[PDB]
């Protein structure tokens, strides 16, 4: 009975079982879904979506998904608690900060960060007592300097509370080297450590590179694909033009180069999408119907058919998220 902190509350860590661990339910600003809830159509329609798209994945053989929005991309905890009670899903939510963070978090030194994440870890985000079960941290290149100081904050906060670290790459610019330079440089243990997006690039010398040194690798983009989308330059900035499938292969490919026990895998998907352009979310809809159960469909059948044994893929999607959730 080693237990994490759930938007519902605390949970055996074995009742994780089949986890995402790199969704969103929606990705917005902070302050954004309560100051224009009609963006989204309503509130109202947005959780109800949330629900329809998580019994989806639930009903696929999904049990937690680890919310990894932060205060800047408007993680409203509220709307987690109450999809995670309608679909009956566990949610884990997320504190530290994604790219956009506003005045407010980049005047602030690494010490007071640590305090602001330690805050959402220990008493509770907002007014709520809802804990942060992971702290979301991002690059997109070179950190800039106030990066810099979320990596180290990050590190810290980790270290205080064994709550693991996640990241947002630019998997092309190889990022994860430098964000474990910074993290390692703090005294972190790689694995508490994940580098995300790490399914942007077919980088195996970068991605065995990690690996080998501890970190988890997070595969978590996988239905993420423009093909077909050529002349929608919006989607294909996002998508890329890589298949879900050669996404997948990395799967494998780490698989056979050893490193089982160091893959994460996810969707990176949402049920509204505020921080990009207008409709993003129907091109998203007609791309993946499937949302989050589209791991469970395709991705792992298409695993179990190149080979990969089932007791291996358990291992992956159940004990990978088991071990690195577990606060340590
Ligand atoms: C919250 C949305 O931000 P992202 O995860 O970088 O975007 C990929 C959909
Ligand atoms: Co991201
Ligand atoms: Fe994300």
């Amino acid at each position: 009975g080693d237990l994490i902190n759930t938007v519902r509350g605390p949970i055996p860590v074995s009742e994780a079982g089949f986890t995402l661990t790199h969704e969103h339910i929606c990705g917005s600003s902070a302050g954004f879904l309560r100051a224009w809830p009609e963006f989204f159509g309503s509130r109202k329609a947005l959780a109800e979506k949330a629900v329809r798209g998580l019994r989806h994945a639930r009903a696929a053989g999904v049990q937690t998904i680890v919310d990894v929005s932060t205060f800047d991309i408007g993680r409203d905890v509220r709307l987690l608690a109450e999809v995670s009670r309608a679909a009956d899903v566990h949610i884990v939510a997320a504190t530290g900060l994604w790219f956009d963070p506003p005045l407010s978090m980049r005047m602030r030194s690494v010490e007071e960060l640590t305090q602001f994440f330690l805050r959402e870890i220990q008493h509770g985000i907002e007014d709520t007592g809802i804990r942060a079960g992971i702290i979301k941290v991002a690059t997109t290149g070179k950190a800039t300097p106030f990066q810099e100081l979320v990596l180290k904050a990050a590190a810290r906060a980790s270290l205080a509370t064994g709550v693991p670290v996640t990241t947002h790459t630019s998997a092309s610019q190889r990022d994860g080297e430098q964000q474990a330079a910074i993290f390692e440089s703090e005294g972190l243990s790689p694995s508490r450590v994940c580098i995300g997006h790490s399914d942007d690039t077919d980088d195996l010398s970068y991605l065995t590179g990690l690996a080998a040194r501890g970190y988890l690798v997070g595969l978590d983009r996988m239905p993420y694909s423009a093909i077909g989308l050529e002349g929608d330059a919006s989607a294909l900035a996002l998508f890329g033009t890589r298949s879900w499938q050669t996404r997948a292969l990395l799967i494998k490919a780490l698989i056979d180069r050893g490193y089982k026990d160091r893959i994460l895998v996810s969707h990176d998907w949402l049920f509204g999408f505020s921080s990009y352009v207008t409709n993003i979310m129907d091109v998203m809809d007609r791309i993946n119907p499937d949302g989050m159960a589209f791991v469970p469909l395709r991705v792992i059948p298409f695993l179990r058919e190149k080979g990969v044994p089932p007791e291996t893929l358990a291992g992956v999607t159940v004990a990978n998220p088991a071990r690195f959730l577990s606060p340590t």
